DNA sequence: GACCGGAAGTGG
DNA sequence: CCACTTCCGGTC
């Protein structure tokens, strides 16, 4: 797969459909998983990868504290901010 | 349990 | 290469 964690996340998040697993909710960026497990098997799916599971998931979120792509929002479960700083660095290519 | 971050490994 | 994937030893 070459699609990017916090792109699908995006994708997910672009219909309301989806909204039985995740959504928007909060301030600019902020989300949660209302189905954090059912996230985790499609972006296994969606990479080929079908031992994912939410921990694993979850650890490749925390790879972009650093990148500042995403930040927790703390004391709230399954929930993550996108910070614009780092998308926008993300979009880049070469 | 959830969340954290170090470390090794992987495959487009 | 690099963004993950896998796994784990800690904090609550």
């Amino acid at each position: 797969g070459q699609i990017q964690l916090w792109q699908f996340l995006l994708e997910l998040l672009s219909d309301s459909s989806n909204s039985s697993c995740i959504t928007w909710e909060g301030t600019n960026g902020e989300f949660k998983m209302t189905d954090p497990d059912e996230v985790a098997r499609r972006w296994g799916e969606r990479k080929s990868k079908p031992n994912m599971n939410y921990d694993k998931l979850s650890r490749a979120l925390r790879y972009y504290y650093d990148k500042n792509i995403m930040t927790k929002v703390h004391g709230k479960r399954y929930a993550y901010k996108f910070d614009f700083h780092g998308i926008a660095q993300a979009l880049q290519p070469h």
